[PDB]
RNA sequence: UGAAUACGUUCCCGGGCCUUGUACACACCGCCCGUCACACCAUGGGAGUGGGCUGCAAAAGAAGUAGGUAGUUUAACCUUC
């Protein structure tokens, strides 16, 4: 397909050096992305600081690169045959359903709940 | 065969430099404080008790000395003895 994000996705899917097994899986279930990714990409995430003497979950922006990377990770981790689990997720991911979308949600939820720490 | 991730240095651990405080120098796993317990010693208080010394107020009154004297007695002087 000749796309660096696709390269990433398989390497994020790849296990134990096995690029072929991965590459097949992704390529086959793709036969059955750029959208379904963009509906998992999180804009906001909580981090954590030693604030002085406690641990507070502080909202921060996700930068666009980590945005695509966190999405891929979430798809794969939810998704985890595999091609009969990697289109399964990565279609519900275009239909704002599943667990990769639940991530985007439950992350934004946590950030929304921590807006009181946004900039301090 | 063949990744992911590193914003960053707050945090944890180990280490380096400068500075500062220190009652530390076996060097913080340092030093060190008081009670209570135990041993011992000296010391204060204490119903008191027994000794030493001593103040004051009296009693007492040996010897001596001085004063006064009925009484007693008496070589040196005097004498009508």
């Amino acid at each position: 397909f000749k796309s660096e994000l696709l390269a990433k996705f398989v390497n994020i899917l790849m296990v134990d050096g096995k690029k072929s097994t991965a590459e097949k899986i992704v390529y086959t279930a793709l036969d059955a992305f750029e959208e379904a990714l963009e509906n998992v990409r999180p804009a906001v995430e909580v981090k954590s600081r030693r604030v002085g003497g406690s641990t507070y979950q502080v909202p921060v922006e996700v930068r666009p690169v980590r945005r695509n990377a966190l999405a891929m990770r979430w798809l794969v981790e939810a998704a985890r045959s595999m091609a009969q689990r990697l289109a399964a997720e990565m279609l519900d991911a275009s239909e704002n359903k599943g667990t990769a979308v639940k991530k985007r949600e439950d992350v934004h939820r946590m950030a929304d709940a921590n807006k009181a720490f946004a900039h301090y």
